[PDB]
């Protein structure tokens, strides 16, 4: 339809007009100045049926166009304010590329790496990916704090369930571990959200990269002995000891990733 209104609505609308016209023009001449920041939650990571947390096609961000001397304390507090969680309820992992190709979270000091720029922490990668980490709706609203976590003895493993009979991976989140904490230990954690009875018999496996797929034969050793390179991202898949795993066409996790290489 044709414009219409009062002389009062069109001067508005025109002024308006001119502030978007100005603020675009700005960030036209002022790109050099700003970098862009790729939000990944923890809800992009449950279907995912290949290695690493996500497919880097399938995968949805919340991109954020942050300037590159700004403060990570900066940014926490504007993605605090934007994304609608308090700042003691979230926690932010960085996207770091491995050496064998694999992308997972890393470990980033929100408190005392606060100081520094976006620029230095992102190493000059542009677009930057960070894993936010946030309570789940049903404990955040219980007016619950993000768990203590320890950068020198603490570890964030996360958990991937393989279930032969349907042939599917199914996420079972992230965890805080201690390094010095047995595999053992960590077992009940596995079967409980995994949705499976009390105490049953487990086959662990090491997502290390794609087509390495390393089982874990002792499970009475730490973390620490279990796994080549500790690290935060490490996944974990594990499955049911079972005999009805035989019949299927992709018994083992590690049949299931050599599969999906060679695709």
């Amino acid at each position: 339809l044709v414009p219409r209104g009062s002389p009062q609505q069109l001067v508005e609308r025109l002024q308006e007009e001119k502030r978007i016209e100005a603020q675009k023009r700005k960030e036209r001449q002022e790109a050099h100045l700003y970098m862009q920041v790729q939000i990944v939650a923890e809800d992009q990571f449950c279907g995912h049926q290949g290695n690493d947390m996500y497919d880097e096609e399938k995968v949805k961000y919340t991109v954020f166009k942050v300037l590159k001397n700004s403060s990570l304390a900066e940014f926490v507090q504007s993605l605090s304010q934007t994304m609608g969680f308090p700042q003691d309820q979230i926690r932010l992992w960085p996207m770091q590329a491995r050496s064998n190709g694999t992308k997972r979270p890393a470990m980033l000091d929100n408190e005392a790496d606060g100081n520094k720029t976006m620029i230095e922490l992102s190493d000059n990668e542009n677009p930057w990916t960070i894993f936010l980490e946030t309570v789940d709706p049903e404990l955040a609203a219980s007016g619950a704090t993000l768990p203590k976590f320890d950068k020198d003895h603490d570890v964030m493993l996360f958990l991937k369930m393989y279930d032969p009979k349907t042939r599917s991976l199914n996420y079972c989140g992230h965890i805080y571990t201690p390094i010095s904490c047995k595999i053992r230990d960590l077992l009940p954690v596995m079967c409980d959200r995994a949705g499976f009875i009390q105490d049953t018999s487990l086959i662990l496996y090491e997502e290390v990269k794609p087509n390495l797929t390393e089982r874990i034969q002792d499970y009475d050793v730490s973390l620490d002995k279990a796994l080549d390179e500790l690290m935060d991202g490490d996944i974990i898949v594990f499955q049911k000891d079972d005999p009805e795993n035989d019949n299927s066409e992709l018994p083992t996790a590690k049949e299931y990733f050599r599969d999906l290489y060679h695709r």
